[PDB]
């Protein structure tokens, strides 16, 4: 019953565009809406975001969160490690490379899900998640060497996976950050699990 | 360490804009960032709700409470909580259960609400508060709720059990053309990682 009909570019950057989407209402009635857009799609989607995992024995399964400066949130925020997917990258191997970068860990395939919007109301962002567990116990997950591409800047939480919601509360009550919305959702189910 | 030097603006629409984030590195070098901002932000404590409504009824399995609309910058239809911006001086549980009765039909009971949750902060400065209801549907004015959807909104009700939310959403997105969104998927991986 609706669709688009065309496309306005308002402005466009190196890195994001504004749009006016003209849009059929499911009266019949035309109708617009500013949407942005990432100029560097080609590809499933935009990004992954990895679930990863953290098992070692005799200890805590641990969620694996990177911490980072965000100049659109003027603040540092905690998240899943995530980023781009290259031209000619599957999901899978974005996840894996991207978690190697931003955590030095080293992970294997458990899930990949379709790909899922990030802000539908403002944006046509998508990503994969990617769940990768990472045996802690190996020798190259021992002294983990995260890889920063030119202006990244990461530091690595990981949290214990029992007790996620009420640590990530702890981290923001404490240390003035903001959690991304996709790991609260995360911990929040862990929670409402039964 | 980092922080922002300056926001310029780019382009500016009526609901959203486009800013040149000009911060410093941690290295101590300038850098800058195109960022995404709404224009409807006042004094809230974030831009939008989006609500986790757990739907309670003697002898049912919990369903989670989705909604389907379509969405003019994804062109196509996504599956997401119901969802929407706070007004101006109200609180987020009062959005909270506001948008769900008006997309949902449903009356729901607050039983948490989290702090300000970013977006996509790589993107935008966009934040929500998720608030987690309960939906007593054995009480009489839950019995055959009927959305109140505003002017331009259209809005399907899709109600899921909780304890086989990703197949239940999987099969919705085997069967047509549809997005799920991120923070839905997310809370329904947990479920089954739990
Ligand atoms: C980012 C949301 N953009 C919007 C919202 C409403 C209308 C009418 N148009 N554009
Ligand atoms: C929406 C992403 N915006 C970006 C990304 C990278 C750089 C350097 N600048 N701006
Ligand atoms: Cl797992
Ligand atoms: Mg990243
Ligand atoms: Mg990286
Ligand atoms: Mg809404
Ligand atoms: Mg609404």
């Amino acid at each position: 019953k609706q669709y688009i009909i065309s496309e306005e570019l308002i402005s466009e950057g190196k890195w994001v565009k504004l749009e006016k989407t003209t849009y059929m209402d499911p009266t019949g009635k035309t109708r617009t809406w500013e949407s942005v857009k990432r100029t560097t799609r080609k590809q499933t989607a935009d990004g992954v975001a990895v679930i990863p995992v953290l098992q070692r024995t005799l200890h805590y399964e641990c969620i694996v969160l990177v911490k980072q400066f965000r100049p659109p949130m003027g603040g540092y925020c905690i998240e899943f490690p995530a980023g781009l997917i290259d031209d000619g990258e599957t999901p899978e191997a974005a996840a894996l490379r991207e978690l190697e970068e931003e955590t030095g860990y080293k992970g294997d395939i458990a899930e990949c899900s379709p790909a899922v919007c990030m802000d539908p109301g403002l944006s046509n962002c998508t990503i994969h998640i990617v769940t990768v567990t990472i045996n802690g116990d190996d020798a190259e997950n021992a002294r983990p060497k995260p890889k920063p591409g030119d202006g990244e800047f990461v530091e690595v939480i990981s949290l214990p996976k029992n007790d996620l919601l009420q640590r990530l509360d702890a981290l923001v009550a404490e240390e003035h950050l903001t959690v991304d919305a996709r790991v609260y959702s995360y911990a929040l189910a862990l929670k409402h699990a039964n």
